[PDB]
């Protein structure tokens, strides 16, 4: 996932 706050993901990713 990236390095966010909160975190950008789009399911399941690193």
């Amino acid at each position: 996932c990236t390095a966010s706050i909160p975190p950008i993901c789009h399911x399941r990713w690193r």
